């Protein structure tokens, strides 16, 4: 499974549910440009036609596409466009009801990649002397008070170039400088939520 699954479950009945929406929207990676490099991330426009399999039934509440950049700023900078944006497909009662996580998710999109550097949802691209390129793929499976009778799944996938050797680039803390050119793509599913007896790890 090449996302990384970061749960925000009230009840463990629902854990199954969870990961049976990871494994749907698993097919919705597709290969970047093979300009940007040999990677997958999640696709928006191919996760519309998987939710629209998904049985049973639910809604696609939201969705981006939507480039972000950056000319030599500061990580921490990144971080923040990237939570704007991602608060705006969970919105605002949603994203307070996981805003730790939400934060914490980004900020390890960005940083902290060196113990991440190997692991099935970041996918390495094109790395030249100046630039990097890597994917990174995230899904967030919710169900607490806020939202009631359905889980929310939002997978996002990110296409990221940043202008930095890899090396550096896996040693980068909120502190740093550079200029970012990111491509997010996430929709915001809604299905019933189906209760199980059997619990997965």
């Amino acid at each position: 499974n090449n996302l990384l699954s970061i749960n925000e479950i009230d009840n463990p009945n629902y854990i199954l549910q969870a990961i049976m929406l990871a494994n749907a929207f698993q097919n919705a990676l597709v290969p970047t440009s093979t300009d940007f490099g040999d990677a997958l991330r999640f696709s928006m426009p191919k996760g519309l036609e998987i939710a629209n399999t998904i049985t049973p039934m639910g809604a696609v509440v939201s969705y981006v596409d939507q480039n972000v950049t950056q000319t030599n700023n500061q990580v921490s900078v990144m971080i923040n466009k990237v939570l704007e944006v991602l608060k705006t497909v969970l919105g605002v009662a949603l994203s307070g009801s996981v805003i730790d996580q939400l934060t914490a998710a980004v900020t390890n999109t960005f940083t902290n990649l060196n113990t991440q550097k190997n692991e099935a949802w970041i996918f390495w691209g094109k790395e030249t002397a100046n630039q990097t390129n890597y994917t990174y793929n995230v899904l967030f499976a919710i169900q607490n008070a806020q939202t009631g009778g359905v889980m929310y799944c939002v997978p996002v996938g990110f296409e990221i170039k940043v202008s930095a050797v890899k090396e550096q680039v896996l040693f980068f803390t909120i502190q740093d400088s550079a200029s970012y050119n990111v491509n997010i793509q996430s929709l915001k599913f809604a299905q019933p939520l189906v209760s199980s007896s059997q619990y997965p790890i």
